[PDB]
């Protein structure tokens, strides 16, 4: 495939999706054991290690939909990728969610017009694949690790001068991203399964912004819950 | 209010959802203690009894977003509802969901203006309440009642000539229904708890129908496990 | 069909078409002969008189354009019905729209989206038969029962927070009701004819409700409008 | 006003509305006694006389919705006309849609976003004033000039790749032209009354022509029945 | 043609669109040697006439999308033409243009629908031939003509109570006028090359008008570089 | 800046804007004198150097619409950059598109709805520098490297399954990338100049490919092209 530069067999079953190249780096490295990298075109590194006897991969997908569009459609169309599991973090828009709570996103709202593009007159709601979901929260259950399940929006600008936000928090939307609208929407369609998995790193209606000690602690917690899940 | 006839102290804090109030008057005569009819209005038949304990109100919606946001709508504001639970029929729109499972719908896509007229530019994703989702979840489980979690399509037009429901099932969604949309939407608003949960009726993409014998055994699994969840 | 028990030759040529069960009753029963029910799947009555030598039929049809659709498809494909007479009440938006006003709508707006999934591009305006228009009319005249004819707006949600009523009284509109444009769009689709005849229940701009005795009385004389007209 | 060289005065309460500036200087010469030409600027002519006790001016308003649009703005704010009859040709596509019938416009489907653009998630449907209708209706039955009430499409492209008339003529609309909308919609907003009489000049769905011969018969019958309308 | 009376070779390779049948004869008649009259039809001219041994036609379009688009259809689908030259006024919007600068459109946006029924989810962008732009700008520069480069946008309602002008200029957008978006996209469409030279007629913003000696000044640099740039 | 690491003073009034940061070590070590790396955030790396006297910042920015738009916005608010010019790839969609020639985007459609969020009604037509532009066109025809001025196509998805490429290259468009209309949407709000430059890396039309050859050739052209220009 043209932005991945793995061969046949270097990309595991199940695939473990951060945004940031230099992060999927930081996790293989840290968690991974006889770490292999697979690919390197564009600096957006993929590695490739093990975790307790399974094979799992770590590739960087980009900022945004368009971008991590193609990383998905890449790790599935040309190397049969089953199990892709975004990591990641994500604005909190209410108070009642927490800088320590881990968000498993069931669904996602956007305002990105890929899928009014697919689908015309049909509002699609993407969706995570439950076993997935499922997995996940009883491996935070089961630590005691604290999670919230609900749904977030997958923003299209960063910056934004028409920004919805406000709405949205009064329908219970618990966070802003910018990629689980597209993962959800092509796993469903080719049949994989996809779950994304969601920190705070900041406030957005307030301005507050969480430590650098807590966003370490809760990042840990994320990929523990993605790996134990797996 | 407008179209609910009952008194102050007559509707439960957690309501059943059918569309049809004759099986309204079913549910509530055959799995209620200590029943009595709160509203005619319409003939769209309202009953409150008792189950192990609790009160539970059964309420016909009718067909479509309009006519149930009127009932939800109703039940929230007028009589400070917490818990709505729709159990209906749906149309199975894939080979692979089969007759027997019970689904429990986390999200729901639709072609219906409803969000597309309240956001604007944005694709609004309803969404299940989790903690209803997992207890009727569990409560399937344990009783072995056999479960599927996923999304419907709410559709505003049960005979569909421009129909796009063969590429909705080619993303994974499961079913058509014509109320789930409204109920996740407007529960979420007023921060109460919503979740659909459907038996298949007939396969939309094959025509074929379900004995009468399926139907009912089907539809005593999804009252159980509403019931059971509560 | 699937909504609707009658037996083959048991509906007439020409129905009307109550939101209301209940009305339908209540009509049959005040101004039938020989009444009986042809249909009570969900409690959605339906029933076969004659007035005056000619057989007509009273159907339910629910709240909202979903609910609308589904009968008048159902009337239309398998029971060969040739007239349809929406009889109705709607929320007048204009100071001008009396009370005692008949209304006669020859057309609707409305933020369904039922048309744009339909067409596209293309705002479609839906348009009553002027046959059944100026017998409605001409018996009116004839009597001295006073009639206003213009344009409805049927509306998708009763409740709305974003309600844009304001624009349409502006521009004309005389009320706003919620089964309108389904009737009127798929009675033209299959070469029937389609009226809708409606009452004033309320005004929506300043709050104010009508007596009950002055409904009694429209409520009248738009049935023997519909009966006349026939 | 800018496009419109008249003095105080000159032009009528009562305007005829012809596309065509030509067709507008022979119905003025042609049935109006005591003629004037108030307006030459942009060809674009103007003319006012006498028929029958009455001022009627005579308009040409040129092709399309922008151009219509333009000349009933400021017909209606500069010089306070009170009624608007546009006369003109149009394309049937229908079959059953005669070439001799006068067609008497109820209301008209656009695929012009000059309504999308005021009014947001609402489909407007524009409505002709009942009493120019009846007005006009009545003086067609006076003479036995064969009429047909009913709905036209308004298109902004005259050849329309993508075509979609096929599906508007299969929900019984009438024909097409380019002006209807505007007129309706503008009229309707500041409490004018409006009408649209059209001649069929060609069949849209077969290719078929008109001979010189049907079309001036037809023209005469449209330009009578509208001035004996008034 | 339907809309245009020319015989076969009356109509030149290049052809000046100007909105104002009027305008139309007066360039022909003061800027063209042996000129014809090819065509009266609607009393919407158009002439053939050489301008230092190239023979030129000169068509006036009407105002607004629709009209414009009949025209050039025409020209190209039934004449052959391939240069189109728009020459027309524009209201600036933006304090910086200044009321001497000959304006040459790269590109337009519009709130036209012409181009969403065209192409559904993609915003089109209508683009100038670079070859007519450039040779344009030389021959101001190499007189010293003074010009500015940049979009337009193509209104289509003249009078606006939505007008969104003011977002547009934070944008750069230098000015508003009807025609433009038509002539770019139908040109493109066919493979032929079109530009669109316009003056200043008024500033939108402020509504400072622009003196009458002022207008004619600009109109001749108008019409020479369009001239000299063919 | 979020995800720029730069201090004041180390980013160029002019930066250069690949999608690929390797590609951007590749053209900062290669063309330009005295180079420092001012950003590692998210391995999208930033370098400063010198060319014939003047500051040149080379600043990758990822794929797609959202990836850049974070890019531009940061360069533009906080680093108070006044030039912008993309230089990439991107997929040719006609047949007289050869793959030597440079391409200068005029202007860019696109089927993202960053546009539509804040423009509502309006297809918004991004429109490059002029000043930039005919710049870059000077430097090109100075050297005699081949150009072609026109217009491109923003996707949000490299692979468009319901691709609407096959009617874009009918309206002329020359070729598909994923980030030009965002580049010249912000760089016009924020009155700054940008320019996009692009080099064929394929025909999409026909799935061929470019020689390693041809590739840096053009690529060649292109960096030449742009640095000249400033
Ligand atoms: N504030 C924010 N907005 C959008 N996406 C984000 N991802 C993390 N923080 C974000
Ligand atoms: N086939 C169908 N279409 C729409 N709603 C349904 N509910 C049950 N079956 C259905
Ligand atoms: N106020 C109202 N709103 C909508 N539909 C109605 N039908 C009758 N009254 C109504
Ligand atoms: N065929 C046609 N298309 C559009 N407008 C018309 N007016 C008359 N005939 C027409
Ligand atoms: N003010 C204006 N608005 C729209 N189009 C115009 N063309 C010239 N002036 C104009
Ligand atoms: N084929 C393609 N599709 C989208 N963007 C591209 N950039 C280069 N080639 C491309």
């Amino acid at each position: 495939s043209v932005h991945i530069g793995a061969e046949k067999g270097q990309i595991a079953d199940t695939v473990l999706l951060p945004g940031d190249p230099l992060r999927a780096k930081f996790i293989a490295e840290t968690y991974l054991e006889n770490v292999e990298c697979y690919n390197e075109v564009r600096g957006m590194y993929g590695f490739t290690g093990t975790y307790k006897g399974k094979k799992i991969s770590v590739q960087g997908t980009g900022m945004g939909v368009p971008s991590i569009s193609i990383y998905v459609n890449e790790l599935i169309q040309s190397y049969d990728v089953q199990n892709l599991i975004r990591v990641g973090s994500c604005g909190a828009i209410r108070k009642d969610v927490k800088v320590r709570d881990v968000i498993l996103a069931m669904t996602s709202s956007t305002d990105s017009q890929m899928n009014r593009v697919a689908f015309g007159s049909v509002d699609f709601a993407p969706c995570a694949d439950f076993e997935l979901l499922k997995n996940a929260y009883d491996a935070a259950k089961d630590k005691g690790v604290p999670v919230t399940v609900g749904s977030v929006f997958t923003a299209d600008q960063f910056y934004n001068d028409d920004s919805q936000i406000e709405k949205l928090a009064k329908y219970g939307v618990l966070g802003v991203e910018m990629e689980t609208t597209a993962l959800y929407t092509l796993a469903a369609k080719h049949g994989r399964k996809a779950l994304s998995i969601l920190t705070v790193s900041d406030h957005v209606l307030t301005g507050e912004e969480t430590t650098a000690e807590e966003r370490q602690t809760t990042f840990h917690d994320m990929i523990d819950v993605a790996l134990h899940s797996v």
